[PDB]
């Protein structure tokens, strides 16, 4: 058994950088990146394409997403305490991305019909492949991470609002630390939960929340 | 194991005519619709999907694509979960034809672009991949009527969101199943047996020799 592990956090919380530093640690834990350089060139970059014109493109964007994070996550399942790292995971596809989007009236009714549909699908397919055993909650404030956008420089993401950010975050907050955010997935209301504050930069001072993951993994 | 044949055709060749006509004649053969009416109701488990596409296909042929894809693939499997002696199963159409002729189509004219186009077909092979080793054809038929036919067969059943359908558009369609399963120019299926019913003449009330090619092909698979 690999213990599947989803880092969870908000846009430029910090993923990328913590599992960069998490694989260096050990021979037996490996990460699944997020598939954002396939979004970006699929110009065919509907990453951009999304954020540009939202309410064209965000179900093509949220279908092509999840189909893309599936694909890693079960490619990476094929040591002596092997864990797997995954960033985010097809529930924030659904339940924090999507459901925004739908929200904000950013995805019709029917569009919102179609993509929960396909969700229900996909994970009765493989949702026991990629169940995971642990959530990694990397939380910043929308401040934080409205500025590692602007640090990071992304062209497509420079439009985003801070008013955005906040929906998501709120989205974590109510399922990840509240634990209110209710699911289709009933398992995630009991897995266990590590949540990390971010808000300092610990590109060089990560001794702390390296000791904290450690820990937590060990309870599992 | 049941044999599965999928009943190929354009718009209002008659498939569903003929394949009511077949369920009925014998207890070993059962038959897979269209969910059309999951189409023109989008529910779960409300919009018009079918008519967002004919309105606006340039915004809505993508959408339309997974979920009339993914909705036959769903009724296909289900349908295989007939104890008969001789099981046939008749699938009104296939997920080959969603993607070989009316996606493809769209993509050529200019209904889908180049990124819907590719997520599509990524889309189209991993869910194909997973999900379809279990739907493999054993046999098509394929009825075939002239474009003309069909689009009087249009307006006849009277469909409200066909009914702005042009000759050209069937015309299309009809030349990429001619490619496909009669002149086999167009994707296992290189292979695949091919029963080509001429269906211009009504065949309601005559269609004892239709059936009897049918009895006959089968009994070649
Ligand atoms: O402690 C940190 C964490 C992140 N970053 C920067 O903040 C931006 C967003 O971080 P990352 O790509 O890891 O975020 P993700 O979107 O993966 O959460 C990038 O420029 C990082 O280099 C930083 O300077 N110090
Ligand atoms: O021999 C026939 C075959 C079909 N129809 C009519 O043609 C229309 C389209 O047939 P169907 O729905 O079966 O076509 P499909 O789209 O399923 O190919 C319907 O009004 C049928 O009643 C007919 O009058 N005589
Ligand atoms: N399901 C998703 N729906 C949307 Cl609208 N956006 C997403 C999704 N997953 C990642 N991103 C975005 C956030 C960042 O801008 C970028 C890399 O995480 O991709
Ligand atoms: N893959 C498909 N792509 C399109 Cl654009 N249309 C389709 C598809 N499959 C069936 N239909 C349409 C044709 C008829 O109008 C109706 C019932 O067959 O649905």
């Amino acid at each position: 058994r690999i213990k599947k592990i989803s880092i969870e956090g908000n846009i430029a919380a910090g993923k990328s950088t913590f599992v960069n530093i998490l694989k260096q640690l050990s021979e037996d834990w490996e990460v699944v990146p997020e598939p954002v350089a396939r979004w970006s060139n699929v110009g065919g970059n509907v990453l951009q394409m999304m954020y540009e014109k939202p309410e064209r493109w965000s179900f093509t964007f949220q279908t092509y997403a999840c189909l893309s994070r599936i694909r890693a996550q079960l490619a990476s399942l094929n040591a002596e305490k092997p864990v797997l790292f995954f960033e985010r995971s097809v529930y924030s596809d659904r339940y924090i991305f999507a459901s925004n989007l739908y929200e904000s009236e950013s995805m019709n009714e029917t569009e919102w019909t179609i993509y929960q549909d396909w969700h229900d699908w996909m994970n009765n397919q493989f949702g026991q492949s990629l169940e995971l055993d642990g959530i990694i909650y990397l939380q910043a404030t929308p401040e934080t991470c409205l500025h590692r956008i602007y640090l990071r420089g992304r062209n497509e993401e420079q439009g985003i609002p801070l008013e955005y950010l906040e929906k998501l975050h709120y989205k974590h907050e109510s399922w990840l630390l509240h634990r209110t955010l209710k699911t289709n997935f009933d398992y995630l209301q009991e897995v266990p939960i590590l949540t990390l504050d971010v808000n300092e930069d610990f590109k060089d001072k990560y001794e702390s929340l390296v000791e904290k993951v450690k820990e937590f993994l060990s309870t599992l």
